[PDB]
């Protein structure tokens, strides 16, 4: 009988599915977490085009398991207390069409035994802090990595050290230390536990997909540490953290990240005429982070080609870059931050800027022209006619320095007088000194 | 200069690729391991239809890395000694067309950072016992799982506790404890280390593919513990361990496994006329283990349907089973071991045997007829006309008991006299008592 199985629960942690006579007794009503979890279930189910297999770790009285089985999910619920599992099976028996199984088992053993592809979605709500408390942080991170490795998505609600209880003392400094080794993660909500005023963050995590409410796609590789890049078949997703764990970002740096991304979004959604910019496939910002999905460009980053000493055509790289810098300038745009790590080189040795967070609209623009000289020097130090080019620019009154001029003198550099035949000289040492 | 970089190696562990003037100095010549590794490289490359990305953990002086890059592999070699990496890069520079990178790093960090799909093949030869010695066995198993999770194949040479040195004392009882949580593994050789007379086993391991020299295919799930089953799109691979770790198998049990598989192979490659048997796609046996790849049958195992109390038609299950048992018997074959875990039931409620290791060719066959009664009882205890069927058989002189008779009385059971109208009686209690 259910009355008996319920009374024997050491704790009525969750709502008893379909049995509201216990809602007043449940530690946690579960409706807020459920609303968020069903939404993420729908997203991933829509993306995969089918009902999902769901794993529920530390599933307690089965509420999220049954509730998802109710929407047509196939669920396995795991808990290490026999009493919790007894209630789960009795509830599944009241719902014989739900495809729902429950097992007494330890989460550590189950994760060691999972096979990639068995489950699309795993949920682990308020369970891992127990494992943290007994096995430590490193083991939990490896468990969580493997859980992300073998599913499409993981949803975690994580207890935090700010909670007032003795076990809080064993928690990482920040719940993100448990998951930051995973590829993709995004805070999706914050929940009241009824134990204290400190809420628990809920995270959506994946080692296989970009899971953004608007764009749900596998990626095949990813790279960095408060910016992440996910590479899919024809996209790059640029993911910025504003809110970072630990001392990582200063107020200042969070705000630059935010500003740079907002700015990249604004530039790319309304590019200037005369400039070829990557198409924007999706974008969004929230308190913790912001993201931008773009069409993916071919080639390698210039910094890589220089580090991994691969062969480069500096004429073609400089000319193509300068041509775009001049086109930009004609429309009243400039790039603050022209560096080898911001430039991509395609197979035909043509270059383009890739980080548009540093695009600005307002002795301008002499400072930028100046650092471009440095850029040129790092790119190589200067042989003729490159040195002749720089020397001609140095002879210009300063109010004439701009990118149209830089480009025009670059295109005629073979006809310009020989710098080493003049005094000359100076400008050599100035640029060399910044570098 | 290479002479210098070599002299600074704390140890010339491997042959210096392309530099035989040091072969006399190398701790290990590497040619035996290399021959085996190139063969496995070729197999997997042939199966994937392309050159492989290879990860070499604790790559020392780069010998296996360079040797594979030489066959067109893209390789990354990792070692935590700067001196080893210095030599690796100098050797790669003598071979500028090899696609080869080397990094100073710790194996633990690198594996935490791997992404599924980056590397097809990882090799870890004589390196993990160092990590065992510092971090313990559980951490090493999780590292090895993740390494299998993110590649197609892993090749490991593992030090063993029988080696005479002090660190042997920290090793697992059996090197297989490091990998047995991985899905697929197969001993492919045994190597002399020149430290002692104890050789080191080399294992081929995968969490994604069945890697058998003749059959190299992804599988999508697997199941058990000295027999493993891998399920691919249209195959089941049945993998038997003869040689198990620890006390697991007795001499007796290894020999039964061997005999049962050999026997399954012999039956299936020459089935009797009149019996529909699964087609054999590949097979092989060696000292440690044996394997059989078969076409995959649809349905569920009868034991599962009974445990997970799913609905069954006992008429159709019994008749179809009996019909095959009678056909078998007509050709002079019997099955020793007719149990619910050896029977599969398709969607039309038709049943077939699946474990043919218990097929025999020689008061026969009364004992088998007897246990079939038990089978029938477990399947259900007997209502009429099932009980009437058994009662008729019990009335037969014993020399007449066989499967043709069992089938013939089963088909007429609705016409047979009512058992409960006779004495009757006995046979009820006999069968009930074995069960
Ligand atoms: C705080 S409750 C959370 C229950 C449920 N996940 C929820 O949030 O609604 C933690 C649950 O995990 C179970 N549990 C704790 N550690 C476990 C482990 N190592 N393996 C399996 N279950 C565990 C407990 O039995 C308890 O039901
Ligand atoms: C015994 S040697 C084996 C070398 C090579 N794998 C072979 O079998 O030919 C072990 C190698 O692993 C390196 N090594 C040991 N522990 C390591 C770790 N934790 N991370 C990276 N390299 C390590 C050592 O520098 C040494 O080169
Ligand atoms: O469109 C892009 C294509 C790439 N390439 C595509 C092939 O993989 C190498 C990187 O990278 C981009 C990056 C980037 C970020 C980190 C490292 C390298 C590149 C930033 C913004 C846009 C792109
Ligand atoms: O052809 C076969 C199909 C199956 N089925 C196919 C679908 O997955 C469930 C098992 O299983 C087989 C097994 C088996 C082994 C362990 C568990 C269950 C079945 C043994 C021998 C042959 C088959
Ligand atoms: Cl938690
Ligand atoms: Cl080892």
């Amino acid at each position: 009988d259910l009355n008996t199985l319920v009374s024997e629960l050491p704790e009525i942690y969750q709502t008893i599915f379909g049995h509201p006579e216990w809602d007043g007794d449940a530690a946690r009503d579960c409706n807020q977490r459920l609303d968020l979890i069903t939404e993420q279930y729908d997203n991933l189910s829509r993306a995969l085009g089918r009902p999902l297999n769901v794993l529920d770790l530390g599933c307690a009285q089965g509420f999220f398991s049954l509730s998802l089985a109710s929407k047509g999910a196939t669920i396995v619920g795991i808990d290490f207390q026999q009493e919790n599992i007894n209630v789960c099976r009795a509830l599944a028996e009241e719902n014989p069409d739900f495809a729902a199984e429950f097992r007494v088992g330890r989460i550590e053993e189950v994760i060691a035994a999972l096979e990639e592809g068995e489950f699309d979605l795993a949920i682990g709500l308020s369970v891992f802090h127990h494992i943290v408390h007994l096995h430590g942080i490193d083991e939990v991170k490896r468990l969580l990595s493997r859980l992300a490795d073998v599913t499409q998505a993981v949803i975690l609600e994580l207890a935090v050290k700010e909670e007032p209880f003795y076990w809080g003392v064993s928690q990482p400094d920040d719940p993100r230390e448990l998951i930051e080794q995973c590829a993709f993660y995004r805070l999706i909500g914050e929940f009241d536990t009824h134990l204290s005023p400190v809420p628990r963050p809920m995270y959506l995590v994946s080692n296989h997909r970009v899971l953004i409410n608007d764009f749900n796609q596998p990626f095949q590789h990813w790279q960095n540490r408060s910016r992440r890049y996910f590479f899919g078949e024809d996209y790059v997703c640029k993911f910025f953290y504003y809110d970072m764990p630990h001392g990582i970002l200063t107020a200042e740096e969070s705000q630059r990240n935010k500003y740079e991304l907002h700015n990249e979004i604004k530039f790319l959604t309304q590019p200037p005429a005369g400039f070829d910019a990557p198409a924007v496939l999706a974008h969004g910002e929230n308190a913790q982070s912001g993201w931008l999905v773009m069409e993916k460009l071919p080639g390698r980053l210039l910094s890589d080609m220089l580090a991994a000493g691969e062969e480069i055509d500096r004429e073609k790289i400089l000319g193509s870059l300068l041509r775009s810098l001049a086109a930009l300038e004609k429309q009243g745009f400039w790039h603050d931050d022209v560096r080898p790590w911001n430039v991509m080189v395609d197979a035909r040795q043509h270059a383009r800027l890739i980080d548009f967070g540093s695009i600005v609209t307002t002795s301008w623009p002499t400072n930028l022209v100046q650092s471009f000289f440095v850029f040129v020097n790092e790119l190589f130090n200067l042989p003729q006619p490159w040195s002749n080019w720089l020397y001609a620019v140095w002879q210009e009154p300063v109010e004439r320095w701009n990118f149209v001029l830089l480009l025009a003198l670059f295109e005629k550099k073979a006809k310009l007088p020989s710098a080493e035949q003049q005094r000359g000289a100076t400008e050599q040492w100035i640029i060399a000194q910044e570098t």
